């Protein structure tokens, strides 16, 4: 096992702009909306698409009252029909009445994410229903990538592109064999900023679609795992990234960090019957403290009614799950404590001075490194978060946070494993003078760009 | 031929800070400089490893007098003898008396090199006459490894890695090949900024080690020429991506830009014996003007001596070399010239702002793209510069420039075609009011960032 190996595996400059967005919202749109259907079944008639009220800036409104960074439009699902007047198919809205057959769906979403501050990208599903091609190989290939130029170069920057793996073809169905590799080197060469996911190699499918966020989520992880959606560890093993998982890999491990997508309503796309099954604003919230507070970016799906709306549920989820994030980053942002550290205490101040570029790291001697963050007065608390420089690599293995009450006595107050961009630790509401953070199990010396303890 | 691909390949991020470099030097030092050899043996004695006044402040203060932005040294050239005291092997300078055996010159030199404001890079040989693993496959690419490891953990920040593909049969009489993807990925995930150079998908050799320049540098190109140092394409071909040399290759091309590199002596390595065939500075600045004025990195070598100093005649060389450049970059930037475009005349002042990150371009229908560059007084000119915002592509294809006299007549100046990064354009010195540059062809709207006239 080669800690210094390990310990210095570190994020591209998009995988780390990519972690900084935290969350960010998914948009499955289209024919499957029209049809009520989660999956298509291809060759639908384009005369179904005629949204009769489609208002993209009451979706943005609603993305960014509710703390998205971005948004993710489906442009093609698995049924085939495009977003967009693609050039290399009629099965595209050019060919629907909506518009007058004028319209362009990713165009008015793109347009609008920008005016709203909402960064851009794009679904382009690699399994199609309805296209011709599919199934021929290489004729295949050269439509999809023909599909993918359109979408890179017309529409402004992308920040991710989304690789779905999934394929209902069966034992009997159609079999392509995408050509993954010609595909990547287009996306590198039209949006070399952009994170391409999932059947990708900068963003990994966290393993499950229900919001479940693992106990200690390692971005370091088996190289191999950029192949597990593509065509025996998988997306879905709990332990990916333990030094007992990855010892036998040597250098063959690298940066995927995880992200975690789900669906406000059990379905993707908008289905009438599940109005009275849209998770609230706080089911939101503890998704997003889980998430984001675990080494997880979070892609949230909310889909567009038929009329073209996001529902009235929906909206009021998404307002509510706003207001709270806004609080806790401005609880987070305006708390004081002092920071004192068991070593190189000149760097202590890093800890908390709201710049996460600067960071505390103990000295390599030092056994037992902690922070601990006095606070002004005695304190109800129910969190500490803490932030590693994952610009540097990811490293801590377990922490252990002790509270000092003020009668004196100490209490456990609660431990953790990884760290990586955020943990945040929660525990009971507790009245405290100050926190001791024993970061107890390390790769090599941590890096800590935030310490602070709050209450949520 | 599709231009909607090929307008739009770009350069990822770190291709495109490597890019705004222009300028480094290769440092080739170590067993070879101490035997007198271009190649080593192998298996040369560790007590011939003793300069006795190695003094890298000396070296990078010439390199800061050449205008060097960074500095790339032989780590370990193909003979196998280590300049930094690995694990992996003794064939280093632990086994030197240099130092007494406690010496790292890697540390030194990248030490030195951030004092001074310098980028740092490794060169790494695949190569290897000494190791007693290569010639067995797997074996020495785990060696291989091992090295880069500590080469790129040990060192703070790496921005290039400089990969030379040669290769032997080892002691066992079988060829080593290079697990090179392996390679990809320790660098990819240790140094996410670094370049990763020849043998590499991130740098071009430009094709010859003589200094020669392309008429026409395209960093567009086909993607097989990734391969090409591990009729086909080779790296020495004059044509890589006019129209028709990449046309049949539809999207399977990308950002590959070239370094041009040399040395400024007969042999990569110091020998006493050319201490008077260094190039001069007016060699070195026609050198520096030929290929950072088309679209090339100048890499240029200046080996240490065995004693550890630059010489004295390569010193000054540099001396001069770096004056020539400073006065070119007071000519480029002291000329006050008003910019008048053919369209989008809102733009214009990009044209001379100075900031590479703002540009002009010209309306989709602006049939004649074209600047005019007027001076404050009639003045006499022999050159133009050109900037194309390369971050968004390589477009123009040809360029025309014309001079206004100033008792009225016009002089057609000269023409190139490429620009990418700069065209440094000369011609017969001549008095003009002003310049027009005319891109009469171009794949889609060309995007400048910089256009000047100047006295060389
Ligand atoms: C194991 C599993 O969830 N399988 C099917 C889903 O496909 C996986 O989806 C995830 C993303 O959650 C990832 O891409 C894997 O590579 C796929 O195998 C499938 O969901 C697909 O992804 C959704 C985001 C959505 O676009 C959906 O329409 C798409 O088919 C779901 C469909 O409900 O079925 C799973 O059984
Ligand atoms: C085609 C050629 O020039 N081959 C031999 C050189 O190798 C090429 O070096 C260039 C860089 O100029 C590039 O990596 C190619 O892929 C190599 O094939 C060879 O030079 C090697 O490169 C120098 C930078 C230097 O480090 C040298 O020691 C090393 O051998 C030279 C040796 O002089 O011979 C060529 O015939
Ligand atoms: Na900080
Ligand atoms: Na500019």
């Amino acid at each position: 096992i080669n800690l210094n190996y390990l310990a210095n595996v570190r994020p591209s400059s998009r995988q780390l702009a990519w972690q900084r967005m935290e969350m960010y919202a998914f948009l499955h749109f289209g024919m499957n909306t029209m049809t009520d259907r989660e999956w298509g079944l291809g060759h639908e008639d384009p005369a179904l698409f005629n949204p009769r009220n489609v208002d993209v800036d009451q979706w943005m409104d609603a993305l960014v009252a509710g703390g998205m960074a971005g948004v993710i439009l489906t442009c093609k699902h698995h049924d085939g029909f495009c977003l967009w007047p693609s050039r290399l198919t009629r099965h595209t809205v050019a060919s629907s009445p909506w518009r007058e057959g004028k319209g362009d769906l990713v165009r008015e979403v793109s347009e609008s994410a920008r005016r709203h501050g909402l960064k851009f990208g794009v679904y382009l599903s690699p399994w199609d229903r309805t296209e011709e091609s599919y199934g021929k190989g290489k004729a295949y290939d050269d439509f999809y990538v023909g599909q993918l130029t359109e979408l890179l170069t017309q529409y402004g920057p992308i920040f991710s592109v989304w690789l779905a793996g999934a394929n209902g073809e069966g034992k009997n169905g159609k079999t392509q064999y995408y050509d993954w590799d010609r595909y990547y080197n287009v996306i590198r060469s039209l949006q070399p900023d952009a994170v391409i996911s999932v059947c990708g190699p900068d963003v990994r499918w966290a393993g499950n679609a229900a919001g479940h966020v693992r106990d200690n989520e390692w971005s370091v992880v088996p190289r191999r795992l950029r192949s597990a959606e593509l065509t025996t560890v998988s997306s879905q093993d709990d332990d990916l990234g333990s030094r007992e998982a990855v010892a036998g890999y040597g250098d063959n491990v690298c940066w995927y960090p995880a992200e975690v997508d789900t669906s406000i309503r059990p379905g993707w796309f908008y289905h009438q019957s599940e109005d009275d099954k849209v998770m609230s604003a706080d089911q939101l919230f503890d998704l997003w403290l889980s998430a984001v507070g675990g080494n997880s970016s979070l892609l949230l799906n909310i889909p567009p009614s038929p009329e073209g709306l996001l529902a009235e549920p929906d909206v009021q989820s998404l307002k509510g799950l706003g207001r709270r994030v806004s609080e806790f980053r401005e609880a987070l942002a305006s708390v004081r404590c002092e920071a004192r550290t068991s070593s190189a205490s000149a760097a202590a101040a890093h800890l908390v001075d709201g710049n996460r570029d600067t960071f505390w790291r103990p000295d390599a001697d030092d056994a037992a490194p902690a922070i601990t963050l006095t606070l002004p007065q005695p304190t109800t608390i129910n969190a500490i978060v803490i932030e590693e420089a994952i610009e540097h690599g990811q490293r801590i293995e377990h922490l252990r946070v002790t509270g000092a009450l003020p009668d004196g006595t100490e209490r456990v107050l609660g431990q953790a494993g990884t760290v990586g961009y955020r943990r945040i630790l929660r525990f009971d509401d507790v009245e405290v003078s100050s926190v001791t953070l024993h970061v107890d199990g390390s790769r090599l010396a941590p890096m800590i760009s935030r310490a602070a303890a709050v209450r949520i």
